[PDB]
């Protein structure tokens, strides 16, 4: 399962921007000058995308198992050459009963609207790359994303993000900080 988790979060992802998605049923189809991708609506995403053509979407694609789940957002209304938000990321690791660390960095946000799919996947890749995630059993460790209004979103690192959450989106301007406890 840990193996499975690392295989999943090590997969490539594709960050598509400002294109059309065509909803037929519970599937949104995207076409690139490179790939056709079919994206499943499994959650509250089902309630916002219109049947037929939807313009000016972005989508965060991870091939499952060219099928991906969720990760669809409104594209940015304006070009933001500067970032949308700077977010303190705070990782805490206990390399034993004797030693604890905190890494404290800046996570830039470039999207007005971002999916949980994107946060979950990117943070986990980060954590794999720089903090040995999934070299050990994850147990109880969680990412937590906290907003300015105190609302929060939890990602449990012992399982994949729940498919019904992949299409949930938040306002990237209102993310306050991100905290992880390995
Ligand atoms: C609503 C809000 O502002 N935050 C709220 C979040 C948030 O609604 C969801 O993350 C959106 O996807 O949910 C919290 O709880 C989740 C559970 O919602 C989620 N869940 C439950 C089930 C089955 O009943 N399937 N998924 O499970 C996770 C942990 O894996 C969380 O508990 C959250 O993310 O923290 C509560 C939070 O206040």
């Amino acid at each position: 399962a840990t193996q499975d988790l690392s295989e999943y979060y090590n997969r490539p992802y594709f960050d598509l921007r400002n294109l059309s998605g065509y909803r037929e049923g519970n599937t949104v189809t995207f076409i690139n000058h490179y790939q056709q991708t079919d994206v499943k609506l499994e959650g509250k995403d089902k309630d916002k995308i219109k049947d037929g053509n939807n313009e000016n979407l972005d989508v965060f694609v991870v091939r499952e198992g060219n099928n991906s789940i969720g990760g669809i957002t409104k594209t940015n209304r304006t070009q933001h050459i500067d970032t949308v938000q700077n977010v303190n990321l705070l990782v805490s690791k206990s390399t034993g009963q004797h030693t604890t660390s905190v890494t404290s960095t800046n996570y830039s946000i470039y999207k007005e609207e971002i999916s949980l799919k994107e946060l979950d996947f990117k943070l986990r890749k980060h954590l794999i790359d720089k903090h040995d995630l999934y070299k050990t059993e994850p147990k109880d460790s969680k990412i937590r994303v906290t907003m300015k209004n105190g609302d929060f979103y939890t990602f449990e690192l012992n399982k994949k993000l729940q498919t019904h959450r992949m299409g949930d989106v938040i306002d990237g301007r209102n993310i306050e900080k991100i905290e992880v406890n390995l």
